[PDB]
């Protein structure tokens, strides 16, 4: 999950 979401943020 905590790579998921920040991935989402950075794009």
């Amino acid at each position: 999950a905590a790579l998921a979401a920040a991935l989402a943020q950075a794009l």
